[PDB]
């Protein structure tokens, strides 16, 4: 079906960005790339949450997109949420030049992320290896700095 | 698959609102309801545009969602874009209490509007009866006051 998507991230603070998604083959991986600025230096959790609902800001996006009812993990784990895209790294200038390729999310079918919410988080995702209950749900990535609904792009 | 959706309308000016979508059966009508504030009194074109792309504001959402390559019409016409939901009416307090039911838009399938952009326009939609070229494309509804990507709702 859809081969290109885009997401404009906004929030209450200075974090903002544009993230592109491209899936040339419906059964192949999704490329994810773009730039997020306004971030503190270092790692930031980068997740697709379940709902494309911004009525109460990023909170109403709900939890991680998890159609298979699994535990939070890193993108390379078998045990992961579909929305578990791991971390993005912001440099010393506050810019995260995102470049991710993922073969679990899709722009079509049951794992489709169109119309859900991409969220960039306050802290690093511990990829489910943090030893607490929060690690297996959110990776301890903390609060939602910016988000946007993932839309169909030209 | 998706039976509920939601859209948060924002723009450069004061227009803002929340629109809900609900489709109990995939072969059935979509109920569209909610509230838009900050509008001048009277009719405002109300359309699903093709792209869920807000990278340059509402302009990047593209033209009306039109997979059947038809001319613009009102919602009751057989010749209409899928995205042609006609007008909403703002009262003297600037509020449009939207309440629409449409069987051409869907929350699934070919006519799925999830991941596309809802736009509320500056002027009335002439429902394709204006007799100029613009009427058959946009209904002469004028500029885009506010928009949002339509996202999956809980
Ligand atoms: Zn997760
Ligand atoms: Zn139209």
């Amino acid at each position: 079906m859809a081969t290109k998507a885009v997401c404009v991230l906004k929030g209450d603070g200075p974090v903002q960005g544009i993230i592109n998604f491209e899936q040339k083959e419906s059964n192949g991986p999704v490329k994810v790339w773009g730039s997020i600025k306004g971030l503190t230096e270092g790692l930031h959790g980068f997740h697709v949450h379940e709902f494309g609902d911004n009525t109460a800001g990023c909170t109403s996006a709900g939890p991680h997109f998890n159609p298979l009812s699994r535990k939070h993990g890193g993108p390379k784990d078998e045990e992961r949420h579909v929305g578990d895209l791991g971390n993005v790294t912001a440099d010393k200038d506050g810019v995260a030049d995102v470049s991710i390729e993922d073969s679990v999310i899709s722009l079509s079918g049951d794992h489709c992320i169109i119309g859900r919410t991409l969220v960039v988080h306050e802290k690093a995702d511990d990829l489910g290896k943090g030893g607490n209950e929060e690690s297996t749900k959110t990776g301890n990535a903390g609060s939602r700095l910016a988000c946007g609904v993932i839309g169909i792009a030209q």
